[PDB]
C-alpha cells in the first residue's frame, strides 16, 4: 500500500532547468506508474508488510525494479529545489574537497561519470564504508541501497528524465542539474 | 573511419508514426554520435580495416556499444519505410505463420516483449542457425549478432526512439511501429 510522495515543491518550481511538462510526465506518469506496478506485484507477497528499502535489499526481476525506481525518484526529487544549486558549505563542502581535491573536481567528475552511463541509469555521490564519499553509476533501477554505501546525491539519466527539455544533450541536462541541486538534502543524508 | 550511411528516405517519410524531428535528432544526432564517438574510438588502433560486424563480434566496453549501436541503428532504418507497413507475404509470411502459428500471433508476443524490455534496448525477431525463429530482446546496445542467431527485424525501444512523438506511451509508438515495417528488408534477410 505505498502512495506516491508529494513533489517537494510546485510542478514548475524548477523552471527552466527541468519544464513543468518534464515533472508533469516524469512525476505524475513514470513515477507514479512505478508506484502503481509495485503495489500490485506485492499483494498477497511476503514483501507485503515491508518498508520499501526492505523490499529493494530481498527482491529481484519486476518487484526490485519497480521498488528500487519508487525510492530512486523520491530521492531524486528531494535533491532538487528551486533557490539552490551553487556551491556546498560546512560539512558537505569538505567532505567532498578532501574526497576529490575540490569541489570544482567533484563536479567534473560526477558530470563526466552521469554522461558516460551507457544506456537508462543513475550516476550517485556516495559515503563508502569506509567513510570516504565517492561516485558510482548504476544501471536501469540499481541503486547504492544494494550495496553498504550510503546514497547522498543521484541524478537520473534515464533519457525520460531529460529528453523534452534538452533531447540528444544529457551534457546540457547535467549543467542546469547543478543549477538546482538541493544541498541541505545532501547534507542531511551525509549527517545521517 | 565509418561514415553514417544515407538514411533511405526523406526525414518526414515516416510521419505521423515517427516524426520528422525524432528522425531529426534520432539520426542526426542519436546515430551520428555513435559513428562518431565509434571513429575516434578505433583511430590507430588495430580495429581499423575491420568490418561493423568483425568489430562488434571482437570487442568490448565503449568501442562495442558504439560499434553496436551504429549497426543497430542504419538496420532499424532499414526496417522502416513510407507505403510499408501491413502484413507480409511470400517466404516471410509462411515462416512467421510455421513458428507462431499466425501473423497475429507473432505480433502480439513482437509487441508484448517489446513493451516489456526494461530500460533502454531493442526487440527483434531472429532467425537461428537451425531455422527456427524466435523473438528475443536486448539491453542498451546488445544486438543479436554476438550471438548465432541472424537479425530479420527489430524495434528501438530506448526512449529517445519515441519520447518525442509518444513521451512514456511505449506501446503506443509500438502500434505505430507495426504501420511502418518494410517487409522487403525482412524478406531480404530471411533469404540470406
Ligand atoms: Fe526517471
Ligand atoms: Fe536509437
Amino acid at each position: 500500500s505505498f502512495e506516491l510522495p508529494a513533489l517537494p515543491y510546485a510542478k514548475d518550481a524548477l523552471a527552466p532547468h527541468i519544464s513543468a511538462e518534464t515533472i508533469e510526465y516524469h512525476y505524475g506518469k513514470h513515477h507514479q506508474t512505478y508506484v502503481t506496478n509495485l503495489n500490485n506485484l506485492i499483494k498477497g507477497t511476503a514483501f507485503e508488510g515491508k518498508s520499501l528499502e526492505e523490499i529493494i535489499r530481498s527482491s529481484e526481476g519486476g518487484v526490485f525494479n519497480n521498488a528500487a525506481e519508487v525510492w530512486n525518484h523520491t530521492f531524486y526529487w528531494n535533491c532538487l529545489a528551486p533557490n539552490a544549486g551553487g556551491e556546498p558549505t560546512g560539512k558537505v563542502a569538505e567532505a567532498i574537497a578532501a574526497s576529490f581535491g575540490s569541489f570544482a573536481d567533484f563536479k567534473a567528475q560526477f558530470t563526466d561519470a552521469a554522461i558516460k552511463n551507457f544506456g537508462s541509469g543513475w550516476t550517485w555521490l556516495v559515503k563508502n564504508s569506509d567513510g570516504k564519499l565517492a561516485i558510482v553509476s548504476t544501471s536501469n533501477a540499481g541503486t547504492p541501497l544494494t550495496t553498504d554505501a550510503t546514497p547522498l546525491l543521484t541524478v537520473d539519466v534515464w533519457e525520460h528524465a531529460y529528453y523534452i527539455d534538452y533531447r540528444n544533450a544529457r551534457p546540457g541536462y547535467l549543467e542546469h542539474f547543478w543549477a538546482l541541486v538541493n544541498w541541505e538534502f545532501v547534507a542531511k543524508n551525509l549527517a545521517a
